[PDB]
């Protein structure tokens, strides 16, 4: 099942689209410059590009970590940004009261990991209508994912993108099964997948000496993720990896993507 | 370091404290039937009893799923629980907007695993000035729990408690690591570490084992779940048997 | 199901056994004075005892790390720890060419973990007759056990204990699911089931030795299986008292 | 680090090799006709080939299981393989005892992962001086194989190759984590890395198509491989591979 966004389509058999941005909105001075050098660079390889921000992240790592600069202003940027550069927009929400005000600007809506089953959520955001991206938690199987897709469906929104962003792996953080995508997309009627490769290299869970050299190798990971074919990644880049290295890992990636998708599915 | 919940000393060299009771408030006359019984029990036993229930199931697999009778109604059932037995209760919130009105009625309030990392609900449980009960993460090594004891440090509430749910492994199985235990304790400042051995049996004569095994680290409580989950009329034969294992490593001195 | 070991009654009911001595054997006097230690504290405590050695170990950290006395001089040493002390002594088998020689003087013969599937010295140990220790690989679930279990069977000997050792818990680490020792119990005919709580903590001292011992001794067990030089041997009797408080409470309360 | 097996480059830069064959050997013809299928399909997609089968079935569910034809009448097969279509061989050993009339056959001799910390295997099979294959155990950090490496070469044996088959994920699962085999090339010398779908995987056709892209997308020297499923398979994955080992390494 393929989703269009704006321009865009979106699935398992289409070109690859890029899922990036930052972290947290500041400002729209700031905004508007990081978003600049993923547009810029995705431009250069013909790449569909949608940008990612949080307005208000509930999951920092200090308390008193910067959340974003909020609803209001958050929308503005995005707005500006949606207007500046003429790409889709991605931002997550935790709250089922601002999901509407967000649905008016943003895109595509994401529902955080740990909230996943949060019945009052997910209804809040189905009701929408806008596409939804299902970040899938690294403590569920891929074969549960179809049940959060239920609870979706129940609530009356179809528009769904499954994230994959690996799974607990003892106390060393995480591992990626690369067989989960195929089981997320025979159980979940092939809904777009996609892969955050950023998040898959996350140490919160253990700590990072607990994942060793392992993380270096992110282009592998990312690479090997794409050979499964799927509708997209979620990748973090800042001056996460470096933007002179941006440019040179695309380039790899899509080479893999168009090899791929230009060919057809496995005979049966 | 112990923590006092009304007349109870909570900690890990003081006689388990049971915090037990049921899933998801349905109906006050079902609570108050489940709970007589669990304070029958333990007071015969003479061990220490905080009653537990959800108010609301908020992560069911069907959006029309029965959730359990909610807030409002959820407190009203608390405040006849305390007041017909003078006990402590324990509830779990799920929205930052919920910590201060259910911590006027329920003793101790309860960070669920899955929220763990929201920083939002953890300032405003840890602004009530209450007991807090810290679900460890299945996906959480041990050594990191005191990375989430930070944070209610740095929002002012000290008044904590380490509960064990156990440890994912593989897809759809959990283990529970009885050194988790020990590390915790030499982690976050010897808070009071209590075992939740309900869920942490999470896909029989299985509970009573693993009970054992967790008690025998040496732990402030136990945390369970019955049914009218344990079967209820099997509660006091369970209970006895804890309490003789706690009994017996409580009295041995620490090495 | 118990397994009578010379005037031992090793069950899952029964006081618990303490399997214990050294990693390899290395020198016959150093032997003995080990074996000696043992001995006093667990004739001390009551605690039926049966000593534990390697005479060669195949697993060793560098290709030219001393892999022990061998086959024959480690014989040697197990029969003078025999003749001296009057205990019964275990000791693991790699090749089916020693079953035979080793189960003639050890009492107990031990199948390595990573041999447990070798078809080969399953059926050689199993035509010893001898009593069996089975080490449950850390890749194996408990559930699994029966299968080996049936192939001794098939083999004809049922003389079989069962021993934990951990499982992998995600990279170069162990954890020990205290619910395996029921399910072994259950699928495996309730033969003896013992814990090596030294191989279960290789990749972790004294302190969580003992958390993780009285843990699984917790759950009711045949015994304890565990090496000094591994938890220091002047610490031996306060451990041991503590395990042996335990398993006394557990073992003299009927099964729930 | 390149190895040569015959006119076989074997290396993380060279184009995939796939090693693959049959899991047990039963009889001369059974194992005729599947070499010659393999033959067959790597020659025509221009793919390097090395046959692999075991002599004997090591683990059998029962003891009174058929264990192949063991070793003498394996090593007259093996001889048979290499006299008739002119291509290497691998085999697993078990035993020391075992190692040097194999190496005197067969031109790659593996490691089984079970077996990979057993010391007097390992001396063994490096004395034999032939090109040797590590199964990484299913419990170890990728980091960790470079522990094995470094006693193949103290006991003086340099021809090595590391195999991936899956690591331990929870009970009777196994995960392939992607990460690994470039902590493999970093930390073990650059050794030819190569994957051992088959065992990995504890439709299933697809499964393994996808499992296999994955692994080779991170550039390996090789690939293990058990109505035409076997040339659908590999002309995809000779598709990947090509173009991945096109690219200038990041
Ligand atoms: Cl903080
Ligand atoms: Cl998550
Ligand atoms: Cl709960
Ligand atoms: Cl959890
Ligand atoms: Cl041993
Ligand atoms: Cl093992
Ligand atoms: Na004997």
């Amino acid at each position: 099942m393929d989703i269009k966004i704006n321009d865009i389509t979106l699935g398992n058999n289409s070109p690859f689209v890029l899922f990036g941005g930052i972290n947290v909105l500041e400002s729209l001075d700031s905004t508007l410059q990081t978003c600049a050098h993923y547009v810029e660079v995705t431009r250069k390889l013909g790449i569909p590009y949608i940008f990612k921000a949080s307005f208000d992240k509930a999951n920092r790592s200090s308390i008193h970590s910067y959340r974003g600069v909020g609803l209001e202003e958050g929308l503005k940027i995005f707005e500006k940004v949606k207007a500046e550069f003429g790409i889709p927009v991605i931002t997550d929400v935790h709250e089922p009261h601002q999901c509407q005000p967000v649905a008016e600007v943003c895109d595509v809506i994401q529902l955080p990991a740990r909230l996943a089953r949060q019945t009052d959520l997910v209804v809040a955001m189905a009701k929408t209508g806008n596409v939804v991206n299902i970040k899938k938690p690294q403590f569920l199987s891929p074969s549960q994912m179809k049940n959060i897709v239920e609870k979706f469906h129940e609530a009356g929104n179809g528009k769904l993108i499954l994230c994959e962003r690996g799974s607990s792996f003892g106390y060393d953080n995480l591992v990626v099964d690369m067989l989960g995508f195929g089981v997320m997309k025979q159980t979940c009627g092939n809904l777009p997948v996609i892969f955050d490769v950023t998040h898959s290299l996350q140490t919160r869970d253990a700590g990072s000496a607990a994942s060793g050299g392992r993380r270096a190798q992110a282009l592998d990971l990312a690479l090997a993720g794409m050979a499964t074919r799927l509708a997209g990644l979620f990748l973090e880049s800042h001056p996460a990896l470096p933007l002179h290295l941006l440019e040179d890992f695309l380039i790899r990636i899509k080479a893999l993507d168009d090899l791929i998708k230009s060919q057809p599915i496995l005979t049966i």
